[PDB]
């Protein structure tokens, strides 16, 4: 099945957010990222993906679909707004092999503060 996530200038958590910012999926699920507001994309954050997953880098302002097959923890950023904390976390299936790795990637203060509660909600 396919879950929609909106790319927003203003939403739950403040400026430059994905809503929802935490997505639980099953292997085979897809997300459709909706350009609610223009000027957003989705891109893998290196070190925040199970080994074998393809690198994602979408075109700014377009709807995009990402299908998920490998189980594990994925972190995605909005490229132009990463410094502004626009990030999301995707959990696929039950495998948590890459969790300690993904949680160990460092970020600016603002982005870190956003991820904290998401990680907390996966533990
Ligand atoms: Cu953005």
């Amino acid at each position: 099945d396919e879950v929609a996530v909106k790319m927003l200038n203003s939403g739950p958590g403040g400026m430059m957010v994905f809503d929802p910012a935490l997505v639980r999926l099953k292997p085979g699920d897809s997300i459709k990222f909706l350009p609610t507001d223009k000027g957003h994309n989705v891109e893998t954050i290196k070190g925040m993906a199970p080994d074998g997953a393809d690198y994602v880098k979408t075109t700014v302002g377009q709807e995009a679909v990402v299908k998920f097959d490998k189980e594990g923890v994925y972190g995605f950023k909005c490229a132009p707004h990463y410094m502004m904390g626009m990030v999301a976390l995707v959990v696929v299936g039950d495998k948590r092999d890459n969790l300690e790795a993904a949680k160990s990637v460092q970020h600016n203060k603002l982005t870190q503060k956003r991820l904290d509660p998401l990680f907390a909600q996966i533990q």
